DNA sequence: CATCTCGCGAGAT
DNA sequence: CATCTCGCGAGAT
């Protein structure tokens, strides 16, 4: 996967520390639905499924996960905006691995229940 | 956030010897000291400031979040942002206090939707 | 802004109650002027008006509204002065928020008149 | 009641300061019970919900809550207990009072989905 | 499921 | 009225 440049989204906002070329993501985020999103988030926990409301419309995260395996047809959540979290959350809360990995049991289990309501 | 040029002759909400923590706004100054004297806590000041900076009309179909049953727009979150720097700046009040605050003025925006429904 | 003190028009007079210091702005109106004022004026609408024919010539008046900002470079009016204007209306009528608010579509809206007739 | 005294519960334990007779009730919690809590529960917002089930059943939660005021006829949660757990929380976590005001919303909160279940089942 | 926390209408000050 | 704060159902974690 390759990381992006500034006019991929001039309207957006960065994900990551726009220091560091490496570990940042351009995404499509207006800068004051980051403001509020900074302001209401004290957790890396509650940020996480708070960037993917902003960033994966719930019509997709209904029928994708992380890994796109899995039974039902599950699509893969874009690789490009989840290196994009990860770079947010390790930038703003310093997040380690043992972190990441609950974060991720969570956005698996966000989408779960995304799908979980397509059905009924 | 923006600059002081986005309102010439407005006022700031929060530290505007902080460039991260003040908002400019279109409150004329008249308006402001009024605010600064007649308001005496930070719940009173919330939610008179928030009469300042929304028309009615955009409180009825909004609330802070954007979320909710209601197909809900979603209160300038920049505005807010400055209501939140200023009630710091002046009252020092807590997150939980903020966090009470943010309930009141959910609150009031409700019964501004009610009044509109009638 | 700031509060003035009487010495700023010894042969002014006050808009407000001038017992609390907070809440009275001095302005260069006679007494004579103000007891045509109070006597003619029997609402506050009518009043701040009336005042502000008082404080702010009609040259200003057409070049000038509340937020110093609009179309043709609108200039602000002195907002000591509007403040004095409030201080009085609440003293004299005990305005309210609501009340306030229309006053001041009317202050704006007196400006308009003032302005479209310098060019008629 | 009144702030009972131990021989309510002969056998049981006390909620709260034990050497503080206004900041103390006697429960019917065996000592097992209590240690595990003491020991297992390391938040005062758990100790609170953990405290409740074993100090009022199921079918008491159900149709109560802190107030007895509900758009439903709701029975009130007994106001001395609710007392004990309270002097419990800030015994051993020197609670807010704004503390314990959002826990009581959890209280208020597990009772209510209670109710969820008992209409679903 | 247990628990947290939300948006809500409407009764209380 | 303007504002406080409540009980609620249910989404989010």
């Amino acid at each position: 996967i390759t990381l992006n440049s500034e006019e991929d989204y001039p309207n957006g906002t960065w994900l990551g520390d726009e220091n560091n070329p490496e570990m940042r993501v351009r995404c499509a985020i207006i800068p004051s639905d980051m403001l509020h999103i900074s302001t209401n988030c004290r957790t890396a926990e509650k940020m996480a499924l708070t960037l993917l409301d902003y960033l994966f419309h719930r019509e997709v995260q209904a029928v994708s996960n992380l890994s796109g395996q899995g039974k039902h047809g599950k699509k893969q959540l874009d690789p490009l905006t989840i290196y994009g979290i990860r770079c947010h959350l390790f930038y703003k809360f310093g997040i380690t691995e043992s972190d990441w990995y609950r974060i991720k049991q969570s956005i698996d289990s966000k989408c779960r229940t995304a799908w979980r309501r397509k059905q009924r």
